[PDB]
């Protein structure tokens, strides 16, 4: 007699994530008065 069996098994699982994420804010508020006399500015940044 002769037997032979063989097996064989190969598993390959690969998982890719790119994620890119950009927000810029900005707002100004502003009002002037002359002649009383009164400048008013405001600016914020995000």
């Amino acid at each position: 007699e002769d037997d032979l069996k063989t097996d064989f098994y190969k598993d390959l699982t690969s998982l890719g994530h790119n994620e890119n994420q950009q927000g810029s804010f900005s707002s100004q508020g502003g009002s002037s008065f002359s002649v009383y006399s009164s400048k008013r500015s405001e600016n914020i940044n995000h």
